[PDB]
């Protein structure tokens, strides 16, 4: 219905809510790779 | 056309399926920061 | 209003640019567990 169809929108905005908390966790893993490990 | 506006709903689904994977893939990566490299 | 409805469409192309693109990063931090630290 007409309503769904708005909330649906809220729903895109529950999408955007977890890739910004992603960028958020990746934000500290994001510096993680530039001191990896190596060698023997 | 109208099958199109529904077609992109599908579409929206397909971006939430690629965060949803890549919160998976981070479970991962997400204790991958606590025990870094460090010192000399 | 009609405009927004289909500004809402851009902003939604925002969004899957946020994802792909944190996937881009993502592929780097992808191969950075697997050889993580260990032992004492």
């Amino acid at each position: 219905g007409l309503p769904d169809v708005a909330s649906l929108r809220q729903q895109v905005e529950a999408l955007q809510g977890q890739v910004q908390h992603l960028q958020a966790a990746f934000s500290q893993y994001k510096k993680v790779e530039l001191f990896p490990n190596g060698g023997i």
